């Protein structure tokens, strides 16, 4: 009666040890959600088996075939029990499994080169000299697409069309064109990578300005399953016992490349 | 039937129009919850009545009765359907009624009076002339007394023993307090009512620092609800619409008083 548990490796999150190699089950990983699911196993009396999507995708329906990919995917064709995860609660996603309570807050957020003269989306709105931009596919470039606020729609206006394109294949080009672009680009992203990045060598980075929206990750479990109550109400005990602070901390700042400010 | 919605009279989240004494049924309130009931009414198909909450109460288990109070008692006592309010999300009131997911985010955060030197809470532990507290029972009290952080493990060390009392009875005793001692207390409250309160005349308060923990308001329905599944996915679909941004930014923002 092991749990399947299915994550992705994506850092801090989970990441392979070095010598993985020569380690065994849980053993070869490590990370916030590696932490993360031992706290939770503990505290819903279960053992269990982290096993890497086997596609890498986080979760999405494709509208043609209407198949589930990702770590949701293996949730509701039977192939996990649970996803421990950054798996972003989402409406569509809530409508096949069950989201637990968050247990990490995130949103969009403004990536800069340091020295950028920018502190805010606003900032960016009002001028031309630098040019910023998106994943290309995504929850971001979507919450622009859509925005009835003055300023997010007045930078859709400018992403959609400007050239070079501001849009990016990958998180990792995204921040690759702020390190390499000389101050001419920011880029959009969730504050947690944004974050994370800030405290990675070579310090060049950082994240400026409020969150645009609020958001969260979840643990997903199936519907119907026995582990969703206790799953659910042990984020709720981590979080008030400081402990989702305090493994946050350990990951992002603790075992951070670029000290304080 | 029509669908029983409990609330509490806080202000922005529900509060009795200027005129309340013409007006009848829900149309005696304003605010962001009673938006978010419509809201939340519409996008699940309902018809409801908003009432308060009879003991005025969020919702507490009695340790020896085991009798829950508030919002939270009128729920899995059968006395309301629903309850839509700044209701924290809770270990304990998560084992007894359904929670939706969070609909705001608040955390613990400082205020003070317009001129008092202080900036963080890591300023407020390195001295006494400013006093400071909490309220007097209540989550953020414990999460000062069970903090294993040190800034915090020793503002928890100055609070408990500080004389006269730095804690307070309610939530405006301590916003009162922050007013009327000239600079010299400052108070930890929640995020959300310390904006709340900075945009408000006579403007002389003022919210510093990050918060101190994350937590969130949520809907309550009790366990077994035919409403609950369509409520919770109703509070992600306006998150994801932006209305809950733009409900928070009218009843603080748009209609603050401090500019
Ligand atoms: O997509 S949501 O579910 N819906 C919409 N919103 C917006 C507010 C409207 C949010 C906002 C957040 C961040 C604030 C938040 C709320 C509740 C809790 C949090 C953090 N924690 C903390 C560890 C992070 C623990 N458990 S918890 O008590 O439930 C997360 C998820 C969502
Ligand atoms: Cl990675
Ligand atoms: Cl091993
Ligand atoms: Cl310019
Ligand atoms: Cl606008
Ligand atoms: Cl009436
Ligand atoms: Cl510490």
């Amino acid at each position: 009666k092991t749990v399947v548990v299915t994550t992705i490796l994506e850092s801090p999150y989970v990441m392979m040890k070095k010598n993985h190699e020569m380690l065994e089950g849980n053993e070869r990983y490590e990370g916030y959600c590696v932490d993360l699911a031992a706290e939770i196993a503990k505290h819903c009396g279960f053992k269990y088996k982290l096993t890497i999507v086997g596609d890498g995708k986080y979760g999405a329906r494709d509208a043609d075939t209407k198949i589930w990919n990702g770590m949701v995917g293996e949730l509701v064709y039977g192939k996990a029990d649970i996803a421990i995860a950054p798996l972003t609660i989402t409406l569509v996603r809530e409508e096949v499994i069950d989201f637990s309570k968050p247990f990490m807050s995130l949103g969009i957020s403004i990536m800069i080169k340091k020295g950028t003269p920018i502190e805010s989306a606003e900032d960016l709105s009002k001028q031309t000299e630098i040019a910023y931009g998106t994943l290309d596919s995504g929850s971001t470039k979507e919450f622009f697409r859509r925005s009835k606020i003055a300023v997010f729609d007045k930078m859709w206006t400018y992403m959609r069309s400007a050239e070079p394109s501001v849009f990016v294949r990958t998180t990792a080009e995204g921040v690759a064109r702020v390190r390499k672009s000389k101050g001419k680009y920011a880029y959009l992203l969730e504050s947690t990578m944004n974050e994370y990045i800030e405290q990675r060598k070579p310090c060049d980075t950082m994240k400026v300005g409020g969150n645009l929206d609020s958001k969260g990750y979840g643990i997903a479990t199936p519907k119907g399953s026995s582990l969703g109550n206790a799953v659910n109400l042990a984020v709720l005990k981590l979080n008030e016992q400081g402990l989702l602070d305090k493994l946050k901390n350990k990951w992002w700042y603790d075992k951070g490349e670029c000290g304080s400010g």
